[PDB]
C-alpha cells in the first residue's frame, strides 16, 4: 500500500497542534502528532517542504526503513524539530499498520502487559495550603499519584528550604500511600539537587524530576551518589544518545522522553528496552502541548511496555478532544487503551478548520 | 483468542527436531522451534510437563506478558533448556499474531529494511585444496561469502601456523571480493586468538568467530586490543546478559545468538537493539539442528532488523523441508522472506509421524 498523499494540519482548539496525515492508495490513512510547543511552524515547514514530498510513492508498511531513511536526511542528527517530524511520520505509519492488522496498536507491539495505566495529576498552588487543596480534589477523582508544586514565600536558597515543608505537609495531611512527585525545573546545580534529594528522603517521593540541566549526562552523578530519592529526567530529550550514559550508569529511575519529541514508537521502543536492562522505567512526559494523537499512542505503548513506570496526565480542553476523537478512556485515575484498530485516534478535519493557527 | 491446546512434536527427518504447536479457540495455530541438539528430550519434557499446562486458557495475543510469565517460572534464570522452551512459545505466539494480522512476520516487526538477506556457506575439507574446491562450487551456487575450514597437517601451535596458509590460499585463488569467515571453535586462549587475529589481518576476514570460551566476557578484551580482524561470538549464548558487556565495550562486531536458543523474537529484538548502539551486527547461528521454523522466523527478522550482518546457511535435508513446508526461498546466495501471514512455516504432522525420535 503506497503513500498517495500526506499533509500537515494545523489547528488551535485551545492551543496550537500540528498533525501529519498519511493516506495510502488503498484509502487507509494514519496520523501522527508533530506539535513542538513554541516552534510549531518550524516542524510544519520541515514536514511540508521536505518530508512530505519524499513520502509520496513509498511503501507505508516499511516503518523501520522510513524511520532510518528520514534520519539519514537529517544528516544523522538529533534535534527537537528533526525528531518531532520523524515521530509524526512514525506514529502515522504505525497507525496505518495496526489498522491494516485489524488490531489496536498495543496488540501490534506485543500485547497487553497490564489492564490499565497508572497516571498522576498536577497539583499546584500559590501556597502549600492551596496545593493541598488540589491534591485533595484530585485524589477524589481517583488519582493514586500527584505532582505537587507551590509558591515559595519570598532564590535558590528559599526554594531549597521551602520544598521540604511542602512534602512534609502533604504527608501529614494525606498519609504514606499516595505517590508524590515533584519537578525542580532544572533550577539547581548537582550538589544543590543532591542536598534537596537528601532533605526530602523522609517523605519518600515517587520521583524528583529535571533536577539539573542535563546536556552533560555526568551532571546526575553527584545527585545519585548522595541521595536515595528516585530521579526522573528527559522530558526534553530527542535521542537515545541523550540518555544512554544516564541509563547504563544507573543514574536515573525514570526516563521522561515522550513519543513525539523522541522519534516515535520505533525509537522509544529501543529506549525502553535499554532502560529495562538497568531497572529504569517509563515516565512519559504528557503536557497539553502533546496532542491526543500522542496520548493515544502513548497509552498503547504504556499498556504493552514491560518496564512501565507512570503516565503524566494534563487533560486537554473539550475542543481539543472534539477535534481529535479517540477511544482511550480515563477511569479512576488510570487510562484504558482503546480497542479500535490503529492507535485509536483520528482528526476531524472540518472541525479542525474552525480553529486556525494562532 | 485463548489457547485451547498446545503440544510438542518430535520428528527425525534426518535429525531430531522438537516443535511446539499452539492452537487458539478460534482454530488459528502457530509453531515454534524447540530443538536443543544433544539434549532434545530435556526441552520436550520442560514444555510438556511444565509449560504447556500453564499455556492452556491464556490469551495468545499477550506475547510480551507470556514471555515475562515463563521467564519468572524459570526463577529469572538463563539457560539453554530454559530459553529454548521460552523461545518456542514466543515463536508460536508471533506466528499466531502475524496470521491474525494477515501479514508476513517481517511486516509485523516494522517492515522490510532490505529485499534479500545475504548468506554464507560452509566450505570445509581435509586439505586446503579440498576446501578451495568447496569454495569454488559454492561461489558457483551464487554465495557471496563462505566459512572456510580445513584439516591441520600433524595441537594449538600447528593450528595457529596452518590457519594463515588456508586464508592466503583462498585469497590467491579467489580474490578480495569474496567474504571469508572462519570458526576457531574456542580452542584458543585470548592471547593466542590475538596472535591469530593479527596474523590473518592481511586476508581481511569477514569475521573470526568463537575465538575463546566466553563465559567470562572479559576474555575478548585482549583480542580486541591486539587485532583489527572482525570478531563474532555467541552462537551458544542464551541471554542478553551473556553479551551485554561484550557489546557495550565494543569487543565484538557480530552477535551470533540464534532465535531458538536466545529466547525468541521478543528477546533477540532487544539484543539487536542494544547491538546497534555499538555498531554490532546480527550474525545468526544457523546449523541444521535449528529447524526450518527457526530459519523462517530468522529470515523475517533478518529482513527487518536494521543492523543485519549475515545469515548462516546449512541446508536441511529434503525430508526435513518436506515435514516443514515453508514459503521462504533461497536464490543466488540470498534468502527471500515469505509473504504468507505468520512466519510462513508449518509442520506436516502426518509426515512428521513417519519419522520417530532417535
Amino acid at each position: 500500500l503506497k503513500i498517495r498523499d500526506a499533509y500537515t494540519i494545523v489547528t488551535c482548539p485551545g492551543r496550537n497542534f500540528v498533525t501529519l496525515k498519511i493516506v495510502t492508495e488503498s484509502g487507509t490513512h494514519g496520523i501522527g502528532d508533530a506539535t513542538l510547543n513554541g516552534r510549531e511552524m518550524a516542524v510544519a515547514a520541515y514536514l511540508d517542504e521536505h518530508v512530505v514530498p519524499a513520502l509520496i510513492g513509498r511503501d507505508a508498511g516499511r516503518i523501520e526503513d522510513t524511520w532510518q531513511y528520514l534520519y539519514r536526511g537529517a544528516y544523522w542528527r538529533r534535534g527537537p524539530v528533526t525528531m518531532t517530524a520523524i515521530a509524526a511520520v512514525d506514529m502515522a505509519l504505525w497507525d496505518i499498520k495496526a489498522k491494516a492488522a485489524g488490531m489496536p496498536l498495543y496488540q501490534l507491539l506485543g500485547g497487553k502487559s497490564r489492564e490499565r495505566v497508572m497516571t498522576y495529576a498536577h497539583c499546584t498552588g500559590q501556597t502549600i495550603e492551596d496545593c493541598l487543596g488540589e491534591v485533595a480534589r484530585h485524589v477524589e477523582l481517583g488519582y493514586r499519584a500527584v505532582r505537587v508544586q507551590s509558591g515559595v514565600p519570598g532564590s535558590t536558597e528559599k526554594y531549597l528550604n521551602h520544598a521540604p515543608k511542602l512534602f512534609a505537609a502533604v504527608r501529614e495531611r494525606f498519609g504514606d500511600d499516595l505517590h508524590v512527585l515533584h519537578d525542580v525545573h532544572h533550577r539547581l546545580t548537582p550538589i544543590e539537587a543532591a542536598r534537596l534529594g537528601k532533605a526530602v528522603e523522609p517523605y519518600h517521593l515517587f520521583w524528583l524530576e529535571d533536577c539539573v540541566p542535563a546536556e552533560n549526562q555526568e551532571s546526575l552523578r553527584l545527585i545519585r551518589e548522595h541521595t536515595t530519592t528516585p530521579l526522573a529526567i528527559g522530558e526534553v530529550f530527542n535521542s537515545i544518545h541523550d540518555c544512554r550514559e544516564l541509563i547504563q550508569n544507573q543514574w536515573i529511575d525514570y526516563i521522561r522522553m515522550p513519543l513525539t519529541h523522541g522519534g516515535g514508537i520505533t525509537a522509544m521502543r529501543r529506549v525502553a528496552d535499554l532502560a529495562s536492562l538497568y531497572h529504569v522505567r517509563t515516565g512519559f512526559h504528557g503536557p497539553t502541548d502533546l496532542s491526543p494523537v500522542c496520548l493515544g499512542a502513548a497509552i498503547h505503548f504504556d499498556t504493552w511496555v514491560p518496564n512501565f513506570g507512570i503516565q503524566e496526565h494534563m487533560p486537554h480542553t473539550d475542543e481539543t478532544d472534539a477535534v481529535f476523537p479517540h477511544d482511550y478512556r480515563f477511569e479512576d485515575g488510570h487510562f484504558l487503551a482503546g480497542e479500535s484498530p490503529g492507535h485509536g485516534v483520528d482528526i476531524d478535519e472540518e472541525l479542525a478548520a474552525k480553529y486556525p493557527y494562532e
